[PDB]
């Protein structure tokens, strides 16, 4: 169960970018405190781990955590149960996890002076946005309020401190400059399938536009729909009458066409309402969210495409919560995503 | 030299507190966009990753990165080449990497507002501060100026950007937290040794003075001195005659004396000035910040210690940078560090 054997392990900085400050750099003059005169920063670069088993079978996994989280998601669950990077290194992938720009060991771009800022020019936000312990709760769908579990539970009840301490948040980083860390990742690792989360969902379409070595897409509870541009169809507001979901990201239909080439599965836990539900913001917003996904997959599949999308309860696995992959049947919720890799050779050489 | 068998790994949270918005969280209303409302905020807490080899020998080893780093640098080094939790799990020792509050995948606290500000508390600063690439070139001892090496540098060449894209800001977070959560760690962990790195020298020492547990220190080139309250020797300016090194961190003697029941190694690389070196400010801030350590030592030494200072040119190893733990030479500096576990039966059951 616990013990994993690896060929070799080990992790590094890609992508990003350098600015810099004004004037020259004397290394007379006392270099502390720290000025920005004749200072270059590098800012926007990405963290990646991997691990490597003993002779690998099949294509490397980039795990890729969603919003306000990092790799560790990936490493165990809040409980202390191995996570999706032991699974899978044990079912013989070499597994990447990484910590994006701007979360964790990525880069968050500040220097000297207020956060975010390099004398005149503004690299991100001064002001800045987090989720709270209640707004997670909600939306991860570990009941319909906080402090609440809805009755078919598979959070790990105990560990909600180790949950929520792994959440924070992340500067205005342009999601453009976060795809091009992914896409030099995937150029450096060469073919392989991105596996992704809430947030990192529609990133990981993305960087399958613009880089072919990605194989195969399975997106968890992805939070943005995707479509060819001027394309996007109706999708209803919310229950409440006023809210909407994220705005669909809309992409150049020639872009679009390749998540028509390579193998996409979207995965959704339990406790997604079938019918408007106005008392539960989130929980409405998923259902529209999904249904919203569900088109997306179609416009794929009407351009040749090999979507899909797999609700955990039909396959046998009730009450997962918006992270499947480190609640309590997380061995499952793995199963089905090497039954997946298997089923489209990427488990084969 | 890279294949690792673990007996298990993973990671978790450890450490923080709370703090609170105003008013009430109200599940019907919109989430998004997030607000303080009815929030409660997990805040400096701790991220600490374990690997525990098969049949382990001795203490476990908390590896504490320095300022602005991460637990990157115990992985891998900017070229790629194994990092001390590989060769410490491959020496038989179960490796705790952490990152510290603040730094990576520490909680960095901030919320819906300016840069860490909830509501009209200041829970750390709005204005950073950070190094540039050459303030942190100097600061290492690449060499005497941006750009330049020593000529017997152990830097691996070519690996700059990498190098330099693991260092970032750190929060104003009280040192006083930061110590804390590794407390509780220890306490978690049992029986152990802390290896820390410039900036977290100091803070180690003070964990080592609350924790019973820590059983041995090995800091590698620690920024701060530390001495009884009210016993700072004296200590000469810059030779500049007008810059100081930073001002040292005086404890109770109380606690103090506590430093005197385990082995202490403080480890120092190549290229530090034995005279004043007006021209190069860091060059000469070593020198003196390696002086005070010295009398640091001494005055543990006074109170029945046993703490020594390794220079590494003196063990036969020339152009260690601020980082010998990721220099090209850095299994022999592993080897010193082995010895010094074996020397004091910290590699023993
Ligand atoms: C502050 C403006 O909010 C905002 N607006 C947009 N659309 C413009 N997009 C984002 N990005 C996100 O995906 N949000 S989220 O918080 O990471 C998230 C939401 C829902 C479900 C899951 C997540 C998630 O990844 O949690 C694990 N955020
Ligand atoms: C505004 C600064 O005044 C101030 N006083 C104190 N005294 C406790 N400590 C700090 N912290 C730092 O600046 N640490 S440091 O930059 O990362 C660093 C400096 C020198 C040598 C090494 C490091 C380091 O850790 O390299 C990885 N700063």
């Amino acid at each position: 169960k616990r013990k994993v054997v690896l060929a070799e392990q080990g992790s590094f900085y890609i992508g990003g970018r350098t600015v810099t400050g004004p004037g020259k750099f004397d290394p007379s003059k006392p270099v502390i405190r720290y000025s920005n005169e004749g200072a270059t920063f590098y800012i926007n670069q990405m963290y990646v781990n991997f691990q490597a088993p003993v002779r690998p079978r099949g294509l490397p996994l980039v795990f890729w955590h969603g919003g306000g989280l990092t790799g560790h998601i990936w490493e165990s669950t809040p409980d202390g149960r191995p996570g999706f990077q032991t699974l899978f290194v044990q079912d013989r992938h070499t597994v990447y996890t990484i910590d994006q720009p701007g979360r964790g060991r990525g880069n968050i771009p500040t220097f000297n002076g207020p956060f975010g800022q390099l004398e005149e020019e503004s690299i991100v936000n001064t002001v800045t946005g987090n989720s709270s312990k209640e707004g997670a709760w909600v939306r991860d769908r570990l009941g319909p309020a906080p402090g609440q579990f809805f009755e078919n539970s598979q959070f790990p009840r105990g560990y909600e401190d180790n949950y929520f301490k792994e959440m924070g948040f992340s500067p205005s980083i342009s999601s453009d400059e976060i795809v091009d860390a992914v896409v030099k990742l995937v150029t450096h690792i060469g073919p392989c399938v991105l596996v992704t989360h809430a947030a990192s969902g529609v990133l990981g379409m993305r960087v399958a536009t613009h880089a072919k070595n990605v194989r195969g897409i399975v997106a968890y509870e992805p939070a943005t729909s995707i479509f060819p541009k001027g394309k996007v169809p109706e999708i209803p507001p919310l229950a409440d009458k006023k809210s909407q979901i994220f705005p669909p990201f809309e992409i150049q239909e020639s872009y679009f066409k390749k998540l028509a080439k390579i193998p996409i599965q979207f995965v959704f836990g339990d406790n997604i309402p079938k019918n408007p539900k106005s008392a539960y913001w989130f929980l409405d917003w998923w259902r529209v969210t999904r249904y919203a996904h569900s088109l997306s997959l179609e416009a794929i599949n009407k351009l040749g495409g090999q979507a899909s999308l797999l609700d955990l309860p039909t396959a046998g696995l009730r009450g997962n919560t918006a992270f499947p992959f480190t609640d309590r049947n997380n061995v499952q919720v793995a199963s089905l995503l090497s039954d997946f890799l298997g089923k489209h050779g990427l488990d084969q050489n």
